[PDB]
């Protein structure tokens, strides 16, 4: 039988498979889409970042490139959407090599539990057993009853990513990373884009300050964003559809795109045979090491609880399977960067100050902006700024956060200052190549710890 | 009299004078230029990046975007130029702003030591005396004999910055970063280009495979590069110049840059009357705080050993006037980048393989291609890659090095981690951002160390 058997072949599902073979686990892999790579490489974070690299280049060139005179950009959707699918092929690709590199078997039909070390393939009928049994179904978008959705008018993030021609008019109900993202793509393109949140900011996982600052930039750059707002019906017409909202106002567009959030996905697996449950919001409970209250199956990824991201999959995939067979795993949670891939880019790491207050630990603000920043500046960027929360008594850097021209790349050192449990003087004091927007992140780090050099 | 006095305000002198005044000394600093920020700010890495930024983002709209048709894009000079003097001119008063805010004393002159501890503002007759004295003299260009600079026809790099139109065809001598980023820059508005250098190899000072790939690409982009060559005379003609070659070949162009080095510039300072005197390359030895033979006076920056970089003698300004007050202050020589800001970006930090090899010193190479990155080919970049150096037995990282889209500020990362002298285990177990530019360094890191997740 099978050592390992996944459930899934998303970013947690693939990546725990390829680091349980390095283990010398024998591995089988259930996936009922044809294609490898799941939510994120199909439907999600490669096509939506294909999508948001092109636009944004565009884009700039539409309003003017520093020191020239664009005559004319045209938007040439085949050739947008022709990217994105090669981008998407080949990432999916690649997972197919590197499981056959890796020699792990891989079946395709919906994986449900017959008892907890058994599973059957419903489509190839298969019965496949395993040692242990690492769920990893992911998440689908939440589509609350008011929403008809009937993904031609009314459509999620998938129909969204491939629009035949750009929207005149787009609403975007739900004010969180995935709607932003895809409202500026097409926003980018020429569609007047609204943006509907019930809570009273967008971006309620970032930092306050962050948030606030996103929504001003964005507005700015001309979308509509409506925050206090509960949508209370979404019905698809004859060529459009239409947005109720509580107190009889009614929004009319050419598409409504439902992004409220996703939902822990477990329709088929028949949980109930291998001895699990649910939770209240559908996810499955898991102990420190990700084990389900059955010892030798464990869950990860976007069907537990925890940021609904990528890389949090996967670390969580190699940590389940190194305590499958070392006993031991670990995933540090405030190392784990959550980005949105706008321009500007909008961060954070570690805790916010929020979380920070709520919790009643003594910090220190370091704040630094583009503006004072010499590489920005030559870039054409002013606007943004990152900000290091630091301890009060023991300088411990307890998060980073930012909004500004590619500051999640810059973010990326900061993930790495908390995975080494790095103190504020300890990234202020590290060498920094001048000029560079990693100066900014530097400034920030020094200003929490004590004062910066350039402020 | 003085706590400090500084000579020279570039990254070295300038950050020092502040850094000074926050530990409480008072401080002056005599600068000749009327501008504050030195070689860097005024004539340097500032206008340069302005220009490299500007020209990527021009030269990207007239070879074609992806999913658009772009007509013709008209080059504007004049507006180019404004903007790259517009940010420097920001640049330099904020450098004016931050010293009226900390205090520090500024005097307008060449100054020359008159003794140990005092010296002369020739230009305004001023004799100052200080407990500690500060050189941050900088560099020039290195104009070779053979070379007959007119600062028209044949220049530095400070003409480069600022031709009054684009040169129809440009040579470079010399193969460093300077000249190959000018020489991109006048690249990408039209200009034809050949860079010459004498050594086998361009870019020296980075790891052999990265100036070979270097190489390749600016060849593929339309660069002539030809190493091995000794110029042997560059003369101004009446409407250009010519480059003579040893054997006999003559080139003719409509500019030449003579951009073959830097020298550590001393002149007009009689470091004589302190007691001091240059090394065989003009440098002012120093010993591992930085300070001279005559232990107040302290040197550093370019006019000292060490890579001529802006962060280099910023970092060593701190650590010199750290000293000076507490007796500590430290310079992590192996944290310090080099970058090169053409697109792909160019990049080195710690050891090279060539250092490596020739200090005997075992190591492992990891190497990750962004043709296997999916950020990276969600941008339509596919070529360039990042390679970590570890110890054999240690697993500590020895070096990181690249070629690629951004790399520099993925690198970043890569200074962190040689700061806090992680090994590749540590680096490559971080969590990283999907999808980012850093998992190709993430990857890199893993190979390294034992095995990546996704080769
Ligand atoms: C438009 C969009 C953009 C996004 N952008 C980003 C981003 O840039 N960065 C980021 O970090 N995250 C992003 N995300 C979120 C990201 O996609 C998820 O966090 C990630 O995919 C979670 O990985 P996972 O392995 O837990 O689940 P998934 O990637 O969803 O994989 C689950 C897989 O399990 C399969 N499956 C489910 N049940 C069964 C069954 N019973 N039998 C067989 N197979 C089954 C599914 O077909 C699916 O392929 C984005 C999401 C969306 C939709
Ligand atoms: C075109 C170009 C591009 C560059 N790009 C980069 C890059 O992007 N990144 C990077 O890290 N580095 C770059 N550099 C290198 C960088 O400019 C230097 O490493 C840096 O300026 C060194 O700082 P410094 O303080 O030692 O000397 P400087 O910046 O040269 O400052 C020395 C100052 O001292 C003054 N001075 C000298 N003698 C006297 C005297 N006796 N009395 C009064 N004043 C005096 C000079 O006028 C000068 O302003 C670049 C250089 C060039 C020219």
């Amino acid at each position: 039988m099978y050592d390992l058997l996944v459930i899934g072949a998303g970013p947690g599902g693939y990546v725990a498979a390829i680091r349980a073979a390095q283990l010398g686990m024998k591995v089988g892999v259930v996936e009922k889409e044809k294609a490898l790579g799941g939510t994120c490489l199909r439907v999600g974070c490669i096509p939506s970042k294909a999508l948001l690299e092109t636009t944004e280049r565009i884009y700039e060139a539409k309003k003017g490139l520093l020191g020239a005179k664009v005559k004319g950009v045209e938007l040439d959707l085949p050739a947008l959407m022709a990217h994105k699918d090669k981008v998407v092929q080949a990432n999916t690709q690649g997972v197919e090599f590197l499981f056959k590199k890796n020699g792990i078997a891989r079946h395709q039909g919906t994986a449900r539990f017959l008892s907890e070390r058994k599973v059957l393939v419903e489509e190839t009928g298969e019965e496949l057993e395993a040692r242990y049994i690492l769920i990893a179904t992911g998440s689908a978008p939440l589509i609350p009853p008011w929403a008809q959705v009937d993904y031609e008018r009314v459509v999620t993030s998938t129909e969204a990513l491939s629009f035949p021609e750009v929207p005149k008019r787009l609403i975007v109900v739900g004010g969180g990373v995935i709607g932003l993202e895809l409202g500026v793509v097409w926003h980018r393109l020429g569609a007047e884009v609204i943006v509907l949140e019930y809570m009273d900011r967008i971006l309620p996982t970032m930092d306050l300050e962050v948030s606030r600052a996103a929504e001003r930039v964005f507005k700015k750059q001309g979308l509509t964003i409506r925050t206090g707002v509960r949508v209370t019906a979404v019905v698809p017409e004859a060529k459009g559809a239409r947005v109720e909202l509580e107190g009889g106002e009614v929004l009319e567009a050419d598409r409504v795109l439902v992004a409220v959030g996703r939902r822990p996905y477990t329709e088929g697996l028949s949980l109930e045979n291998a001895g699990l449950s649910t939770d209240e919001r559908g996810r499955i409970p898991v102990d420190e090491h990700l084990r389900t209250r059955v010892p030798h199956i464990y869950a990860i990824g976007d069907v537990v609880r925890g940021p609904m991201l990528a890389h949090k999959a996967s670390e969580e995939g190699i940590a389940a399977v190194e305590h499958m067979v070392r006993g031991f795993g670990h995933v540090d949670y405030q190392a784990i960067p959550s980005v949105v891939y706008t321009h500007p880019e909008i961060a954070a790491v570690g805790y916010t100050e929020e979380e920070l207050k709520a919790q009643g630990i003594p910090y220190k603000v370091g704040k630094f902006p583009y503006s004072a920043s010499g590489r920005a500046r030559a870039m054409g960027e002013t606007e943004g700024f990152i900000k290091v929360l630091a301890h009060a008594k023991t300088d411990r850097i307890l998060g980073v956060h930012g909004i500004g021209a590619r500051v999640g790349d810059v973010l990326a050192e900061a993930a790495l200052a908390l995975f080494f449990k790095a103190s504020a003087e300890d990234l202020g004091r590290a060498p920094h190549a001048h000029p560079s927007l990693s100066e900014i992140l530097k400034e920030a780090a020094l200003a929490a710890w004590e004062r910066p050099i350039h402020l």
